[PDB]
């Protein structure tokens, strides 16, 4: 197969690993910076050009779209799709995932377990917003399109109101979420490829904090996931319509709760922890479903 | 009916006219600034609140979403949809329309007549981009999400290259389009409601550059407008069309078109016919 | 006199009042939207044009520059200065005031009382930043050029760290400041014209503005703060602390509605009266 | 000496060369990403901290401030100045240079030769703006703070009006400048350190175009500069109040004309062309004036 890898940086672990796994399995791997791609839209002969030459004869494309102000990245993926190239994840599904507001609304409607969650931008009655989410303690995230830029635990409704008012000032979309203290600042990252959770790992916060992220001074370890945690991860990915996804889960008193569904999950964390060829299994999935 | 009108400004002609037409026809009309709406997402009892009180018992919603950095506006419309409220245009369709890149790609694939069109952001070979669009003269638009912020006619490939390089500097998505000189700086704005073009008008430039009046549209211009709206999946849309040597060409499909221009020119109750459409399909 | 009023919004109270006070005192008042002004820079005959016609014979200019992404507004003021027109406040001084980081650094160096203050953008050791400012409780402001867009009181170092990390995400300049609880959510706004505090008022949180007799050291602080920035007309915000008056902000074009409604003083008038005396030949 | 180098990227040619030249001459060279510096402002004991540890005992600082949305970078340089550290270029001077509108106004007032130049943002009468600058052909630049983001040569007043209207739409500060066709798409880049032009080079455009930039398929070569070109470069730098500056000059029919004054000029172009230790002479300047 000839496979395109849509990546802003070819020197990043996850992109390097995808070209390795591909080359290893006898495929021709081309890294494309989507911004440097330009195209002619047309019924008959639609073209994508790159550094003066046309992009032809591609069998599959792996979209690794970053959390940028990038409607253009999805447009380049869409051209590939319309020119017959098989996508790892469809542009339709990626657009659903990257809109965190839309993503949670869709999971909520299909009955996926979520924390109690509120949305706001310029609310006039902030006390009313806090009351709607069963009050403090509340986690308060800001959204800059795709990225959940800042996260604050507010213990009292006074602190919650004070922080929401600050974020309002910055004209940002605000997310207010029930704090799940039982988790102990830990989450399960389940890694979906096709109909299977191929790899899983627990993330843990530092001695003091609640922020579980791997790239914020955080230990990762092996974990045996429950059948309902597996079932939740697969269902979450299927609702978004993704073939490959990372699903973040919280172990709560009332079962597993989905935090995020990522349409292009990082590979360094999961591979170092599990010693699994995740990059390999992604390429292996393309081999079977490319047709 | 109780009808919500999602508008940032209730004092704008198009919003005023929609509440008038509604009140006139015996409906309860509520104007909602989507940003001041806040909600709880939930399977069982999903709520939208507004200035301390809940929003209940709405039968239909008219989304007038502006060309802002507003993923939130679509989210408020989506809650209404999921809470059973009938939308004039579905959030799915509006998202398609507001992404001008995606919009033209979708029209192109379904064989709707378009000008020859190219897209770029950081192209390394600009001469190659110009060659792909059959060269100058070229119209060059910048895109800031939904809005086509700036527009330049470039007569020579030198000017085209010089302008594209400038817009590249501003890190903006660039659209390069075949200039249709036959149009004479005029376009047909067709106004779609359901399966019908209810109103049309010609727009004209000043004596030199590239005034609105009545115009009888061809059967193929009508058919193009309806097909363009159906491809986007819109019930109500404004479709801009160029009269070219090789037939009608679609410029834009607007999911919430302005009412002042079309109503002043045609003297038609367009606001009324939109409310009348909600009455039948609600 | 012929006086230009550089205002981004010509319908606003403060601009209207400045043309009134001027007309009342027999002057010719022209309101200029700085963005709609265009100019040719030149040694001999430097021109400013506006809506097709040249701007000539101006004796003084009142710069009301807004907190925008506006290097252009200062450029229009600079042309006026270079064309011999007397400015109410010099472009040099306005540039000092609008850079809130630079403003506090300059006040600090000349020994003006300030709250204990820290600056950050992408700090690696946030606990270290908090320690440098004598810890919580801390007030945490974000800066978008001129405006202090958002303000959060953080009671504990945990909350301080959590909020700073959030603002870091937004790639904004961050200000960390000692919380002065003694103030009771109140500040003195002193209004400087020349060598005099012509008007003052207390502001209160939930809000209310009211009359206040200012101390001799509060007056002296306001005048010194304005003189350090090099402003002839300025609003100086002050906190009453246990260890004396502390300057919060120095505004190079302070609003007139608040101060005039509260004091019933012709502040617009006294500004025009200042131009009459110091405009000179 | 202990010398701080304020640079976002320590792996860039110009920063590497400045630490080399310093180390070579027996100095302690520390690279500081200004954004990762945080400080306490205070009369008595004003601190700058960096990755948990304080920054102490610095004798001089070399500011390499980029064309970013960075009021913060100047603030970090200002702390160093106020804490007694000698700057290669003063924060005051750098602020003058980076504001291209202010920079040209200041050069114009002190009688430095410039092209005929106009400024606009939201002009109502664009034909009037074009007339004020002696009409087409006109060069039209957009400004995003410090950077001259786009540059367009407009041959006719029709094209000039059409391009200005487009840039107006983007709510950007617009610069309109007399096109100097005699230059042949070539400029002199003079390199100032103290009271001396230590190095110079001609830049040339491709067979067709006018854009003389090195990173646009453009030849650089050695050039003997006139005494008036030297005098112009030094005077331009002195008006901005810079000790180290790159001054771009056009050879015109009516003498040398200054295009730009750069407060932190690149070193790769000038050093490759001249084979001079420019990095060395900058460090040598700090040694004498510190
Ligand atoms: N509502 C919440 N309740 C409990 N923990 C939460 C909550 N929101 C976020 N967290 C914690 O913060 C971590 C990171 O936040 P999240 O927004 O899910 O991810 P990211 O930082 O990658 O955007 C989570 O894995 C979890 O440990
Ligand atoms: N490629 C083109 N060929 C001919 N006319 C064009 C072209 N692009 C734009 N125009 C003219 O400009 C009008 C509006 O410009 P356009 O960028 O399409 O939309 P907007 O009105 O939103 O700026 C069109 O209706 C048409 O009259
Ligand atoms: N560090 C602080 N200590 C005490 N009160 C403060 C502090 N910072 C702000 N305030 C209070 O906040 C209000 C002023 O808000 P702010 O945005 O800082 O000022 P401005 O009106 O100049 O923008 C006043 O009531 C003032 O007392
Ligand atoms: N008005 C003009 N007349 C002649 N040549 C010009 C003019 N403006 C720019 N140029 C040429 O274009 C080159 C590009 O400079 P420019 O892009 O404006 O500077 P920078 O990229 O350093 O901000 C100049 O060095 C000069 O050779």
């Amino acid at each position: 197969m000839k496979i395109a890898v849509l990546s802003r940086n070819p020197r990043l672990y996850s992109t390097r690993r995808l070209v390795e796994a591909g080359i290893e399995r006898g495929h021709e791997m081309v890294v494309i910076d989507t911004l440097r791609a330009y195209m002619n839209i047309a019924s008959h002969k639609p073209q994508i050009h790159y550094r003066g030459k046309p992009l032809e004869g591609f069998d599959a494309v792996i979209p690794r779209i970053g959390a940028s102000v990038t409607f253009y990245g999805c447009a380049v993926l869409r051209q590939f799709e319309m020119m017959g190239v098989f996508p790892l994840n469809e542009s339709v599904a990626i657009a659903r995932s990257r809109d965190k507001l839309r993503s949670l609304q869709l999971l909520s409607r299909r009955g996926i377990g979520l924390p109690v969650t509120g949305f706001a931008h310029s609310p006039d009655d902030i006390p009313d917003l806090i009351q709607m989410v069963n009050g403090a303690p509340l986690v308060i995230k800001v959204l800059e399109g795709t990225q959940g830029i800042g996260v604050v635990l507010c213990e009292t409704a006074t602190a919650a109101e004070s922080v929401i008012e600050a974020f309002m000032g910055l004209k940002q979309d605000i997310m207010v979420q029930e704090y799940i203290k039982e988790a102990g600042g830990a989450d399960i990252r389940c890694f979906v490829v096709g109909d299977k959770v191929i790899a899983s790992m627990k993330r843990q916060a530092k001695p003091g904090e609640f922020r579980s992220n791997l790239h914020r001074g955080g230990s990762a370890s092996l974990i045996k996931i429950t059948p309902e945690e597996r079932m939740t991860a697969l269902r979450a990915a299927k609702v978004m319509g993704l073939s490959v996804a990372g699903v973040d889960i919280l172990r709560s008193n009332h079962g597993p709760l989905v935090m995020e569904v990522n349409s292009s999950p990082g590979l360094e964390g999961i591979e170092v922890t599990t010693s699994k060829d995740v990059a390999g299994m992604i390429i292996e999935y393309l081999e079977k479903n490319s047709g």
